[PDB]
């Protein structure tokens, strides 16, 4: 109809209630289940998806063997029905690639796939189901972008991308599309040393990412976007909750405009809620590696060097895998306030559960309560010792 | 497009004659279908279809492996079209939870799953598909609703819930919902001395539930809403007619205040429909297990403690397995009266028939007919032998 | 939108054209499809079906074994996308029964299945995909149906239904139906001796239905319906070309009104075209089993009991086995007339090839065409060996 | 709406971008994915679809064995969702034969299918997915057409049909159609000498088929069409970059209009964008095998004798198998000029890899970019041994 605005602030988040849950490593075990990695969930004026990068193979299917490699030829962006798992006969492929993120504008939907060589790689932007623009690599080292869904105002949904090492400084350009088609782009801008895989969300005209340093820091970076000057800014969260993954234990004092120094070159796609009092953090428990999940609130933890939590929820347990984890909203819902929700990828096999050959995962999705509800802890559920 | 009132009153109910089947257990033991239980009908104003919890795996797949328990992280609220199976590629996925219920109110669909440990559940209601309102538990101790439709009067939708002991008095309570929002709750007054997963049907302006007392009555509690003035009533099937299972032999004279005794801590969802001389009543045949099912017309049942039967159709003989009934009916049909219906839950699998570790069902549904038919019986029809 | 009326006349057939093919069997080998028999195609305005009794199990699942059995509470009237095979998911259910005939009247489709033991059967007639009418056996004898699609003129949809032996004088009775309602019904009256399963077409307001005498006749009795008048006749096709199957083998004249003798107890449920001298008959070639399939232009067989081929063409080879044939045609095509249709079900598996447990079929159709076409065989496909 | 005309001229091809990609036969090895060969790719006003010529069987079913074969019974034309594969469930039948074109008028699609022995084929002609006429074979010898969709310009749709010897002069008709009726057909004339599989593309009210000489010539006969006068002409590429397979290697100097020697009967289906210096020619790297695939701009190929490459891109390795391609355009996208797209038939199976009994192929589509995008090579992707 008309592009949406973004002119509602966030909904009072007391809890987290269940949103959606596929299951599809536990069912795919006996049905035709592809084989995926970097989901993530986007909203469409009349209905929601969950959203993944298949690896063109089912999880029972001999090709499964080895995909635990990021980029192949036959990956591909691909929507199915929430809470559904992404099988043969219901998965919608929006585009070609092995990297992706995608939108709804209010009146249709943009998605962007990323393929190629290493150093050869080019994103090309659909809108409306049709192929319009194409970017081609400008650092000529694996063109990646979000992984989760971008954010539209008024017809402008900028993306984050990032080209070169992801061990060092590298080149992201943040890209103001409408319709499809290349507005403006900006060099990266602010105090953020590096940025990957973004995680966004959008409230008073003001588009807000929580983005990855794989480099150097285990506090994450924000970016912070406005879609009609279209200009940002980028700092990291200043709170010692540390949330990247593997990370050092907290501090008693984060960074406001450095990396948060520990462990470098790693990390995991995450995302926050940074809306002063209710602002929430969610991250893996382990400060090692990606297992168990949870969502700590955390008063102002942008701008608070010593912001510590006052509430907590536990998603899943520690003894569970969890993996990437971002943002999405139903910008369409009734109401006067933006419900905020994330997913956390659930990842099944290599390199963690090495008796099988592939690597997938499953999604969990929740959206937030002004109720202070009950937890439960949701895992994959699947046995792997089926799989042998 | 208008919120539908309930302003006919039931056909004569003369026989019952065949609505749906879907012959789930037999057709899955060589194709993808879900593991279900707990299963019901409910319309849209151009569709009918069959709901359930999926137990999140196929019926053939390694994960069917201990279906017997009822509460995971790995069931959801399902639907799927009328008469075909729950498959992993047809059925569609209404919320996340191991208890549910869900109605049309003529304009759009609420549907209402609860999920959570056993002290800390909580329900979320979900209106035209999106998340609206949550009810955190409140006597910490398995929050349940229906497991059947509820039913809507110009958009008051009313909804019985039970928290607490299944075998000691607990706390039901009578949510009316609007648009997925909560106008008013009640506890549960009246005589009926415990609720259980009430079956409930709407006809001129008023809505009768039938539910089951799992405490200590073989007679079914009552409960009779007023979805204008949101209030309620509550008492017994006075009928010498035992409707719930396990129970009692008949006797000759029925209790319409008390349960009536003989049975502690155990039943199953059941259903009738009191109209006066138009009085039918379902109920499995054996006393002792979810063993065959029939229909007895018994005139004045509600009220009268001497009613006994003066006709009688079986739907699946003493010798097949039955389970869960319940009430839905078409209330967007052509016509002058509401055709009343009910479905019959064919559990297949444990604790029954413990050679296979799989515990599931199929459905069968009649309506009614002001005819006088013959009677056919209609089994689950799937071998278990197939499945060792 | 508005009733359909058979304003039209029959187009020309000067040959027929390849309009549908399954292949069910040959694929079903591998995938997930239906065991099925007695199949029909049936068009609604923006769209054209296949449709069959389904047996509630897959071809591959062991509930196939069996499948010879004509009457279970496991079969229902499915439809699915032309030339499609009916698969687990992809196959929706029209009603409940085993046996059944549907017909689109133009604003909305009548569905009639029937279910039940054989002395307590009952007819279950939906129309808008709601179950309107019933009607119980009168013979207590098999009530049954056509098989194939029923007719329409300004709503009215008139039915043959058979209740009683199959082998001597039984009730047949006319039933004239309007939005699924009963406008009247008339016992059997002409000179047809008995009837089963009506193949019907119609053109100029006139309804012509092609049968099958289970009793005594080879050649086949003709049923026309006059559904404004809402009265009918009957007598036999006149030709010596005999079109049931067994048969005696052709004489040089037939007869017009007495079954032609020679075969007793049995037959095929099969079709005919009857238009002056555009005329076609449809018969299997063997005069012995459901084995092969041809059609001949034989100018004015109905009326003409000398009436000998002009042309013909084959359908099937006599080394490939068949089964039922019936007629439809697409009301709602563009044109000046109704191009004549047909399919034939081409059986698979008992009694004829008893080395696999189970019995189903694929369907072959073809349409008329003006031209004059070269002709090809079209056989199932499927090789036993394979399912041994 | 109204009939599409071609309004636009082609958009410069600075680059290709990948569009689609099925990675039918990976998946296929543990899903049910019918065996196919013969793909094109085609759009409607409102969405773009995989087409190709089904076996009737899935891959992995026995009745794959055998599927190297070319004309049978079991064959029909399916489409399916862009970048799904060809499966049993999501392939919609658009009619029955082993030869096939189609295309979108802009109000509704025609789709034509030949079946037939080879001695008496016959075409018949689908509009808004109804017969609407037949063609008979004319010369008895295998009546076959583009294997790639037709164009259409305000109503008119011509498309390329050739009945007799592929290895001798044949005759090749121009059949002009609207709304599935034939308006006119012509003889081929030009100096083009033996014409199959001509794969076209529209643009300013012309339309430009390249076609395969599969009697003499190596390099490919090329045939413009005026849509509006319904007339056409013939020739070849005069350019020495030859691109029909098997071949010689290229010369300095090409034939304009006679075949180029040294490869006698054999050949690929091929295609070009024959438009003056934004002219691309595709062809498969092998000159002895359908193996590998690139795209080269070779300005003015159509009639410079002399013309060479000026930039290129590769699409398959030559240590890929490559096979059939085509071209195809969406003339509904937004813009100003037709972006111009082809796809790749990725033949698996017989006769390269015949360890395995069947043959099959998977699909990959690439579109027109005006950036100068990097090059990646797409493989089919599955790895024979899994099948053994
Ligand atoms: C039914 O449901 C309800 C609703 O969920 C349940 O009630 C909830 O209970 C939750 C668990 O208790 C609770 O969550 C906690 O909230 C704490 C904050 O509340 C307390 O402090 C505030 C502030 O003073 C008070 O207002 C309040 O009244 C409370 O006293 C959080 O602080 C908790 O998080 C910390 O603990 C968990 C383990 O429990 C860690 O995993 C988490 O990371 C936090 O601790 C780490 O991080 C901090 C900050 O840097 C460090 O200080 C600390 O040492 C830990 O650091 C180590 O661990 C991390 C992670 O491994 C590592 O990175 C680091 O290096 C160190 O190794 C927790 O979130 C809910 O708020 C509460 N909800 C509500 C509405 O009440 C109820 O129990 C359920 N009922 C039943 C019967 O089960
Ligand atoms: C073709 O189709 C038609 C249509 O269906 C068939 O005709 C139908 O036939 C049905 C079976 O006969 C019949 O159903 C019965 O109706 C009885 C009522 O009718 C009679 O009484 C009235 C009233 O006086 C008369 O008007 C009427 O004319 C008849 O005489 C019911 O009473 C029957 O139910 C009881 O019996 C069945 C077993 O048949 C039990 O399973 C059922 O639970 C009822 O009996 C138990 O309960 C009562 C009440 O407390 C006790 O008194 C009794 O002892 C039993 O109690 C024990 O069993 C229960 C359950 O196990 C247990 O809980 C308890 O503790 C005790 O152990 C029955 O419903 C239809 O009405 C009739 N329909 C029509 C339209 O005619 C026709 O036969 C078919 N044709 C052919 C050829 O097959
Ligand atoms: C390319 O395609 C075209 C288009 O299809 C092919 O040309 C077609 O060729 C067809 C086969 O030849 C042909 O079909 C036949 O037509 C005959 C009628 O035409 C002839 O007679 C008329 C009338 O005089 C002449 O005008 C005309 O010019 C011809 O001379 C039919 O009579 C044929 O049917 C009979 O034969 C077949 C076997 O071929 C039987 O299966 C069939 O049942 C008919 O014969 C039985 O029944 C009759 C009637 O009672 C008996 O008299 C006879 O004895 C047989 O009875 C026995 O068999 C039956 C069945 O088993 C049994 O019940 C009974 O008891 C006895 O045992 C046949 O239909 C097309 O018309 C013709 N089409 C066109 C447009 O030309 C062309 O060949 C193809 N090209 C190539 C190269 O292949
Ligand atoms: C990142 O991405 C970019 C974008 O793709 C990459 O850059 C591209 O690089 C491509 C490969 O180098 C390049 O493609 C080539 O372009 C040549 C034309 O350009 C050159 O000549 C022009 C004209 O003078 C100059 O303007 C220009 O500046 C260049 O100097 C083509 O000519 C190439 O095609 C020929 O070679 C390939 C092998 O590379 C053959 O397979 C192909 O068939 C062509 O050669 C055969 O045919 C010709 C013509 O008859 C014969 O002369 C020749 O002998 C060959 O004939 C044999 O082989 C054929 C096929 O087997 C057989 O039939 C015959 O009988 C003989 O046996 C080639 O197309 C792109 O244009 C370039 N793109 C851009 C935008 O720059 C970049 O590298 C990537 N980055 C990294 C780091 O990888
Ligand atoms: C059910 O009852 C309510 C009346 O209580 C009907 O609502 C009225 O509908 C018309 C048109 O929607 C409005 O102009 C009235 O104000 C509506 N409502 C009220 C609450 O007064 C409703 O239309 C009835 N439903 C149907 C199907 O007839
Ligand atoms: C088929 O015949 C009936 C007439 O018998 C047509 O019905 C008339 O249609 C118009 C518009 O629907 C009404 O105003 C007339 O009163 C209708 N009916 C009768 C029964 O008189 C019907 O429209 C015809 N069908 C079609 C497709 O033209
Ligand atoms: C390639 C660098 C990028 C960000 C660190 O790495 C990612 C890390 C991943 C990971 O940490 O699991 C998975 C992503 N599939 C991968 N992205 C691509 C395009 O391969
Ligand atoms: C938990 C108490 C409740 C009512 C007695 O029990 C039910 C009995 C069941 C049963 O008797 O079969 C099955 C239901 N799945 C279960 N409900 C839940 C929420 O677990
Ligand atoms: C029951 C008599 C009727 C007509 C002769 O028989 C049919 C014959 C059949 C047959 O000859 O193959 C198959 C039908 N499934 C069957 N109909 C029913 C209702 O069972
Ligand atoms: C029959 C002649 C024709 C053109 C040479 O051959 C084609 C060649 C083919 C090929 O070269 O792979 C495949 C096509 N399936 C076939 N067409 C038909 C109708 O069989
Ligand atoms: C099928 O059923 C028969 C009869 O019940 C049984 O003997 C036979 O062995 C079964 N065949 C198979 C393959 O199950
Ligand atoms: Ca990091
Ligand atoms: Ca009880
Ligand atoms: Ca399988
Ligand atoms: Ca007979
Ligand atoms: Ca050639």
């Amino acid at each position: 109809r008309d592009f949406n605005n973004l002119t509602k602030g966030l909904c009072t988040i007391n809890s987290w209630h269940i949103y959606g849950k596929d299951n599809a490593v536990r069912i795919g075990e006996d049905s035709d289940v592809l084989v995926t990695r970097e989901p993530y969930v986007s909203c469409d004026p009349d209905e929601c998806r969950f959203y993944a990068l298949s690896q063109g193979t089912t999880i029972r299917g001999k090709h499964s063997n080895g995909t635990i490699h990021d980029r192949s030829q036959y990956r591909a962006l691909i929507s199915w029905p929430l809470s559904s798992p992404p099988t043969v006969y219901n998965s919608r492929v929006e585009c070609i690639g092995w990297s992706s993120t995608s939108c709804h504008d209010g009146k249709t939907r943009m998605s962007i796939c990323i393929s190629g060589p290493n150093n050869n790689a080019s994103a090309v932007i659909w809108y409306n189901r049709r192929p319009v623009t194409e970017i081609n690599t400008w650092a000529r080292n694996i063109l990646r972008t979000q992984e989760s869904e971008c954010v539209c105002h008024n017809g402008v949904c900028p993306v984050v991308f990032t080209d070169g090492s992801a061990t060092g400084p590298a080149e992201t350009r943040i890209y103001y599309f409408k319709e499809g088609k290349i507005l403006k782009w900006e060099p990266l801008a602010g105090t953020a040393k590096h940025i990957e895989e973004c995680s966004c969300y959008g409230e008073r005209a003001e588009i807000t990412c929580t983005c990855r340093d794989n480099w150097q820091g285990s506090n994450r970076p924000v970016i912070r976007i406005d879609p009609v000057a279209m200009t940002h800014t980028s700092q990291y969260i200043c709170s010692p909750v540390l949330t990247d993954n593997p990370r050092p234990n907290d501090p008693t004092v984060g960074k406001c405009n450095d990396p948060y120094p520990g462990n470098n070159n790693n990390g995991v796609k995450g995302f926050s809620y940074l809306d002063g009092v209710n602002t929430w953090l969610g991250r893996t428990i382990s400060i090692a590696s990606r297992s168990g999940y949870e969502m700590l609130k955390v008063p102002n933890a942008l701008t608070d060097d010593k912001s510590k939590p006052t509430q907590g929820q536990t998603i899943v347990l520690n003894t569970d895998w969890s993996g990437y984890s971002g943002s999405f909203m139903d910008y369409w819902a009734e109401g006067e306030c933006y419900r905020a929700c994330f997913y956390v990828e659930l990842i099944r096999g290599r390199p963690k559960e090495d008796k099988v050959w592939w690597t997938s995962n499953s999604i969990v999705s929740m959206c937030s309560s002004t109720e202070f509800l009950g937890q439960w802890d949701w895992p994959d559920g699947a046995k792997i010792e089926y799989f042998l």
